């Protein structure tokens, strides 16, 4: 007989699937609401519970995921899904839901380590769906939970003052993790040992979530992986006034007023928010006019209730959770994924410092570099060999330090300097379930280490004795993480603390410990941003 | 000078009406409100109370019937109407409205039993207004009330979960009967004694307010004419996603999730909902596709609020207040009235068994037979004679069987046997107020007997004496049930109680008791449905 | 490979179909488009020349049947159809097309006699897709052309006067007709000998046709199958503004003047006029309020275009040049399938005459009959018997004989006295194909030909020897007619002309000749009419 559950607002029917190797067949429950529908006047205002139902909810169907460009949002939930066939998802302004898997027998008492996985997609797209937990719930034993959150318009949009705060895409987050404290235990699952994961926009929202007082006890664990809230393009700092009055006038809306525009962009249609969405262009490159005005992202702002200083302010005023925290990267953040993904205007191969100036100008809201210090930058990474072939290597080093790379680090140093347990890593491999239209020079692009983390060996075929013992590795290290603050554990290769040492793993076929990640390229780029 | 009362929420202005045979006008109070408008977003929601008025609120016209199909809903208030002329009603969807004939002299204290209507209509249409509590009032000394509420998309859309459970038109049912308790006292009428009494689809309501502990402590007797939670066609069964959706795409709705057919429900203008109403021709025998299919009426489910469980497993739990209860049914419910509104295939007049099995599993919707016992059912009633006109009469009783007449025996047992006074009742009378359409040679039609509860011959013009004084005598009955819960009195025939010998009364031109009614009946269709 | 014919117009594409026992197979154009389609500003107005195709069009599906109610008009061409399934339809307004069945072998130069079918429905509803050609065209070797014509408030609308004369249905029937005329010589038909046949409203626009200056010349041949101009129902006489003003206001319309309420009408949508006809409740015996004010149906009007005067006018005028004409009735015009139809209340069985007067009063709209004159006529009919259950026999022949029966032969007189070749016939059998819920007793229902006349005994399963015969004889009488004008032939019983002798021939199981058809009803309702 199928598992049912009692949750506090009503019992779930879910269902059993079984994983060679396992005997006990892990309870999966799909699209179990964390909290009440945002439509109508509760678009824009923070999450409110979920309301209690009678008999037996059936938890057996995936749920929709927010509503957000469908294309877009298909192609990289099939880049980056690790299950064998890539699932089609409907859209919807009703996506507050999250999955469950729990490998736990249910006949007994379990109190598991929990491990709460946030998805990536610029804040713009993405899906909880996307990721199978089945794999790492049953091979490390731990409760897997994948949350979806309002994203785009509907999850950020901000007039930068009381009417419309901004950040609801975070505080859908916070919700969710309140859900996890109140029921995960009838699922198996321990309250009291919560780690939060995610990747890219994903991992810029742990980093968030560390330094807002609002999820002070709804975790005991955190790992960014390639994205933090030094991560400029996914941070609005300023006055974020301009672009809300874009937004409504795009959609038609008078901006009088910023509780005008609210009200008006409360009436418009899914679907007409939908096609302001598109007409905005964004997470598309900008190629035309003042880059500094272009926004190729609604992301996180300082609201004043979740987040109450900028993220640099806040790390200086070292008033944040000193959990335990995991900061890691990929060899090639900028390699391929996201440059595709972007309509990124490279395509030769050859680079001259010219082209790659006009180039890095163009992409300002990524990199954030003025003019005036374009040449700079641009000589200290390409200046060092006229082989044009490796110019255009070294400028997406370039993009990808001052994106991920630097600021993981800067982030991680800062959280240690709390006295607070920190880990880094580099990932440095290239996944058999690579997308076809990306060449195999590519190794340790963006969201590759996804592969290995959910157990994609163990679920979609192809994989070579090499991989699948990769993720087995690594999922052993980021579960030893969940019940333990520290991934160290016997077989494994030994992880050194990011201390005044900086010890950092260097993950891949060959994995071994080293010091010092990105150490000249945070001093050059701090020296360079403070001119 | 005009009646002036004090309610919880404010003074109301009636109008005094005299009766002749009575020197104590009657004070009469039309359209007082109960709950707040269930507007906007208050559709498909529980009802709220009423909002406070300042100074006198004015009751002296009749209030709008709740939005339903027009033409359909003045036709049955005319064919049921109790006054001399038919009251033409205006539609709306504020319509929780309920109006109040007091015979009490309110200069001074009076506490007389309360008699609480609750109309019929298939949970689709009707009026509160169609009925005048002039008479009975008048002739009886009590307090009559008659109620609104929800009726069809409004009253009982239902998704089958939390976001819309259903039973809105039950929930304002109740939601009067509260009013009733904490203001009637101020109209010279005793909270402590409240006979809540219906037909059809009211008598269906007030069997469901008996099962339900939402109404506990509201009412003191109880009267179903007519209709009782067992019958099939007002009660749906499993899950009702199916009619949930079609209503949805009908009305131009997306089905992605309940939450979002709700909310976009919720948009549609009361004009939208009502074409959609008319597009789904409800209440109507369809006649293309699979029977099976078919949704004559939106009505009560098992929301999980007003009823936890099936009428069928709260009667076998004895969970339901032990009131007095009197059950009845006239002698051909299903003679004329009720296949000429649903427009049912007749026009022959005679019915070979061939046809007549046809016919039945056309009627699916309303009697629920497998096709594969419609042979047996079809044999039971026409394979003892022949005359295809006589066959086709057995065949009406048939069908008046399976709706009215074993559920309601089936129920007044149930009621019996947990030990609650229990009276069931057989009406066999024509009106003459019946329809000029109506044959002569049908006798004890669904709705005769309302014509002599609410002494039609007294308001209208040119009744026999003979309905006069069937007329004093069915008042009589009802009012002594009303404030002893027993029919008896002085001056009228003995009407035994339903007791393990099964008395009944057979009411008509010759009033007498008897025994034991559709003994036969309940035990053969308990039997083929048992299959 | 399939056939392909070249029109004036263009080239189109059929398919070859061969029916049992014929070796030539049938070549078939489904969707053929003969006007323009009749959307925007060419709504109200007439037909217009179809615009000309390059290349070949695929004429291989069948095409939408004009708007009109879904399920009433699903229900009838499940009742009429002479194929073994019925084929589900789309509704729209582009709906001006007719399919042709040809047996002629289109190497070859042919010119064989052409029937064109003019379906019925009330004019609100109807398909020409739901009459299959095949085996009238394959045993006959005549060319079958099924045509549609707009139906309802597209067809019909009229606010009598030259802002919207009417009859626009009446206009596509004659522009089809033009069409024919125009190309079915490259069909292997010959133009010079069309014959126009129709059944209910198709009858009485095969009528209607013959007294129209605008259709002469374009047939050489009618017959016409239960219905004649002179069945009242469908012909609108006096003032037509009235109910005019009544659609507009029900379609939200103002109704300032008539070029108002038709532009109004023009810019609704075809979702929002089918909406207003659903609210009109069409098709249906109204048993509210006066039912002289009761409008069932929109037909047609004396729009001074089509018809100059009343049909009772232009009878006596003989201006109707002349061609061979075949009237024809069943012998229970309303036994079953009108009244089923319409909702007609007769429940019951037996009837007695006092309620047979109010049934007669309600049918106003069906027969006319002024309600000082209701005694009269109910007297003539029903006093002679007691028996209520052959009253109510009685009573539907009376409505059968003022809508059908009287109307049909007064309309063969009159054709006869102004010179031109005239039969008729009376049919009387029940097919194998009725409804399973129409009582077996009913022979020679509305519409029981049309299964001899269709052969649908050699498309549908189940027919005997004798129903074999039946349809056999019919279709050849009815293609001889459409080849001689007389329907007599070799082998065939001898069918007298309709002259002073009134000779018609009674066609069923027994088919022979008779004489003086409805001779005393003629007499009788000629002179209460004349009251
Ligand atoms: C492309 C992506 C950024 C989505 O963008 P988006 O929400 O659709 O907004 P965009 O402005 O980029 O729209 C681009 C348009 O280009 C066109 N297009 C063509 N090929 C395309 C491709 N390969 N990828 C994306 N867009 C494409 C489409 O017409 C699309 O228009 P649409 O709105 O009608 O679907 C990507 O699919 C995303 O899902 N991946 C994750 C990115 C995340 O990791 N970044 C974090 C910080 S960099
Ligand atoms: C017929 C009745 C069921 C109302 O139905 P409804 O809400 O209009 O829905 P329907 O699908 O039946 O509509 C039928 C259509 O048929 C046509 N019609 C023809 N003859 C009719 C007739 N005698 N009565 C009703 N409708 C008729 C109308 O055009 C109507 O169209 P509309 O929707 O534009 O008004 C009835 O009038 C009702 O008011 N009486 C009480 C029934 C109750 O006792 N039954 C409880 C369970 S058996
Ligand atoms: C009934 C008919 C007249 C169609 O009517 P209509 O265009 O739907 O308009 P109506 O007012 O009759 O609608 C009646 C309603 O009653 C209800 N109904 C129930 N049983 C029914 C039945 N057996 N037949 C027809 N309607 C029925 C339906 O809910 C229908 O609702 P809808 O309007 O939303 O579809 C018939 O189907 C027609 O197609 N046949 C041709 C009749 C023609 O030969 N007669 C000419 C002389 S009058
Ligand atoms: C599909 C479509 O648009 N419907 C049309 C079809 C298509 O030609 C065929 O289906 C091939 O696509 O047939 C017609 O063109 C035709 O018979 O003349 C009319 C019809 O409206
Ligand atoms: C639960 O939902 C699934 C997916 O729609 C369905 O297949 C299954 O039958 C449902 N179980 C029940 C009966 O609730
Ligand atoms: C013609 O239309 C039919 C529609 O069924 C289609 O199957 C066919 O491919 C089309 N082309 C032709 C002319 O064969
Ligand atoms: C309230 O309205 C009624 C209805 O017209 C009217 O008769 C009455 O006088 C009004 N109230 C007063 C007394 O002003």
């Amino acid at each position: 007989s199928p598992p049912v559950v009692d949750t506090v607002h009503g019992k779930v029917l879910g269902k059993f699937v079984s994983l060679e190797g396992f005997a006990q067949p892990v309870a999966i429950f799909l699209g179990i609401p964390f909290a009440k529908p945002p439509l109508g006047p509760l678009r824009f205002t923070p999450p409110q519970p979920a309301e209690p139902w009678s008999f037996v909810k059936n938890a057996t169907s995936y749920p929709p995921m927010c509503t957000q460009d469908p294309k877009a949002g298909q192609l990289l939930s099939e880049l980056f899904t690790n299950r064998k066939e890539n699932i089609p998802l409907k859209l919807s302004e009703d996506c507050l839901y999250l999955n469950i898997y729990t490998p736990a027998d249910l006949t007994k008492k379990n109190r598991l380590p929990v491990m709460v996985w946030i998805h990536g997609g610029g804040l713009m797209v993405g899906a909880a769906s996307t990721y199978d937990g089945l794999a790492l719930a049953a091979h490390e034993n731990v409760v897997v939970v994948t949350i979806q959150y309002r994203l785009g318009i509907w999850g950020f949009f901000s007039t930068g003052d009381e009417h419309s705060r901004g950040n609801w895409g975070h505080l859908d987050q916070v919700a969710a993790l309140r859900w996890v404290q109140d029921n995960i235990a009838s699922f198996g699952g321990n309250p009291g040992s919560v780690t939060i994961f995610g990747e890219s926009a994903g991992g810029e929202s742990v980093s968030v979530l560390v330094l807002s007082p609002l999820a002070k006890n709804l975790f005991h664990r955190a790992i960014s992986e390639s994205g933090v809230a030094l991560t400029s393009v996914l941070v609005k700092k300023g006055d974020v006034k301009p672009l809300a009055e874009q937004i409504a006038i795009t959609a038609g809306c008078k901006t009088t007023t910023s509780a005008v525009m609210v009200h008006c962009l409360r009436q418009k249609t899914e679907e007409e928010l939908l096609e302001t969405t598109l007409k905005m262009k964004f997470l598309s490159l900008d190629l035309q006019g003042d880059p500094r005005e272009s926004q190729p992202l609604l992301g996180t702002v300082i609201d004043g209730m979740l987040l109450l200083k900028t993220p640099e302010e806040l790390q200086a005023e070292r008033n944040f959770h000193t959990v335990p925290y995991m900061v890691g990267i990929n060899k090639q953040e900028f390699g391929w994924l996201i440059p595709m993904l972007m309509s990124y205007p490279l395509s030769e191969g050859q680079l001259d410092q010219k082209t790659a100036m006009s180039l890095l100008w163009k992409s300002y809201p990524l990199v954030c570099i003025a003019k005036e210090l374009i040449p700079e930058a641009t000589e200290k990474y390409l200046g060092g060999t006229d082989d044009t072939v490796k110019k255009k290597d070294l400028f997406l080093d370039l993009i990808a330090d001052v994106m991920f790379g630097v600021p993981s680090v800067i982030v991680a140093r800062n959280h240690r300097d709390a006295g607070a347990p920190t880990y880094m890593y580099e990932f440095q491999y290239r996944p058999s379930f690579s997308s076809d239209m990306k060449p195999k020079t590519v190794i340790g692009d963006h969201g590759d280490e996804l592969f290995s983390v959910f157990g994609a060996p163990f679920l979609k075929e192809g994989a070579s004795e090499e991989e699948i013992r990769l993720s087995k590795m690594v999922m052993k290290f980021w579960a030893n993480f969940a019940r333990n603050g520290n991934p160290n554990g016997e077989g494994l290769p030994h992880w050194p603390e990011y201390n005044q040492k900086e010890g950092y793993l260097q993950i891949g076929a060959n994995t071994q410990a080293a010091q010092k990640l990105k150490d000249k390229e945070v001093a050059f780029w701090t020296n360079l941003f403070a001119k």
